[PDB]
């Protein structure tokens, strides 16, 4: 028994991550094929944070100004591209260690394992849920930028993360693998708040669900509500709606606790209402909502 | 900015899991040169384990890593593990040692099922010697490590859970950690304690990452302290953990015993339905190197 953060081992993503220096600039980049992607504001100088014209930077620049390291061996940039946010560096090289992998755009709400990286070298690794504001409230410092995010779903690696930058709150965003945005930031250094965060419905239902599995019970009741009787309480709460969907896709673990989905949902609008009153679940005081229901499947469940 | 549970990047120690099957026990085992390292309770089967050794044989040993069948060439005790010889050196072998950790130490811990692993997670060795992790049927020979400039420090290796849910386990030499054996016998923890030093590190790290409501201008004495910490079942603060969190000290500009002083009002007088670093309840699972590496800030 027990319930960790438990990320995804790492190794198929730390044969990927490479160095890539533009000037004063040192970032990392994620090598699969003959392929180096990294943030494209590994290109920007000190002249223009504020913001500046990525495609005039751009051409300002040929392929030996990128000097891309795989631990010692330096890479040859044959070509380079620009795909939204994102910098494709086209190397002579295939990368031996390319795992099977796709690129997949997450959900809010939805997890994920981050490869913190420094200089190319992994450092440590770590569990972050997608935020419905679309931020995450990760662990970065200057220089962890191209560091990813991954899920690991029968040895293939599904891309979803890389990390950009850090917001004024200390939440930090970042693209998909094609560049795109979470969220309506931009890579520029400017004044830029997060929306209003909300908890994450569907991830607190599993959590409690885990509680039970683990022999945490003092929370249940014998009552039970309608769908609808309680998606008015998660919205008195700055709570997500709840799903039909949603119901569905907790059945595995209503069926290794016995406990019915509408049933735990009466327990968790009790909680809201009344607290813990000094109580606590897993070892928290508070009701954590960063594990989905397949994270808490593929840790509780055989 | 941001403080999270960080464990170490664990390919190095993915590509030494194996599968070592007994009968009809299974379990993981440690693949390192032509030694593969297993929990001595395979042997047994559904306990006086040197006899049921001598009369073990090397086939009846089932050695797999991943599809590669590993052919056993013989089998040693190694106090409560077993060392299977193996024909084939693990060319993925990795710079490694093995190391036997203290309490309040903290470490990553690779579970595995099958020879295959599953997740990564950090974990900290309990004052009472469990450690609290998150374990499966079939978790036996997952293994615990810590990684230091691509040298890999085997410290645990996952034997059994305990009947409150904690977990029990050796080190790589196979001594247990506690007073635990590898029996039926009705053994269980000892009462826990929280880890002081690594709840002042957390507090530091908080210091760091802008999180400073808790911040007072008092300062205590040592003793004073450790009578307040010791009513609310902490680990007595020593000098030398006052000169571990020396380096945090000097970074935060924040004396260890005004810190202190912080951490006694917390105690006793709760947090007012507060956080720290998003968390309402004080974290132990920290040591001061687990923040100097991540809040290098
Ligand atoms: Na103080």
């Amino acid at each position: 028994s027990g319930f960790r953060k438990m990320a995804f081992p790492s190794g198929k993503v730390e044969g990927c991550m490479v160095q890539v220096t533009c000037g004063t600039t040192t970032l990392n980049g994620l090598w699969l094929d003959d392929v180096v992607y990294c943030p494209r504001h590994v290109i920007c100088t000190s002249e223009d944070m504020l913001n500046p014209n990525y495609e005039d930077l751009l051409i300002r620049k040929s392929n030996h100004n990128f000097l891309v390291q795989a631990g010692n061996v330096q890479l040859r940039v044959i070509g380079h591209s620009m795909q939204n946010c994102v910098l494709k560096l086209k190397v002579d090289t295939a990368n031996p260690k390319t795992p099977k992998y796709k690129f997949v755009r997450i959900q809010p709400g939805q997890t994920f394992s981050v490869l913190a990286c420094y200089n190319g070298s992994p450092s440590g690794v770590y569990q972050c849920a997608m935020r419905p504001n679309f931020t995450i409230k990760g662990s970065f410092l200057n220089g962890s930028a191209g560091s990813v995010g991954f899920n690991i779903d029968y040895d293939c690696v599904s891309f979803c993360y890389m990390h950009h930058m850090e917001l004024p709150t200390g939440v930090h965003a970042g693209t998909d693998l094609e560049g795109n945005f979470y969220g309506p930031f931009v890579d520029r250094q400017t004044a830029q708040a997060a929306g209003t965060d909300t908890t994450i419905t569907v991830n607190v239902l599993a959590w409690l669900y885990a509680a039970v599995i683990n022999g945490d019970r003092w929370f249940l009741n014998r009552f039970t509500t309608t769908l609808n009787d309680f998606n008015l309480v998660a919205m008195k709460y700055n709570y997500e709606p709840l799903t039909q969907d949603h119901v569905d896709i907790l059945g595995p673990l209503s069926a290794q606790t016995g406990i019915a989905v509408l049933d735990m949902c009466a327990s968790l609008k009790e909680l809201l209402q009344n607290g813990m009153n000094g109580r606590t679940i897993l070892g928290s005081a508070l009701l954590e909502d960063e594990f989905t229901p397949f994270d808490v499947v593929r840790q509780c469940t055989s």
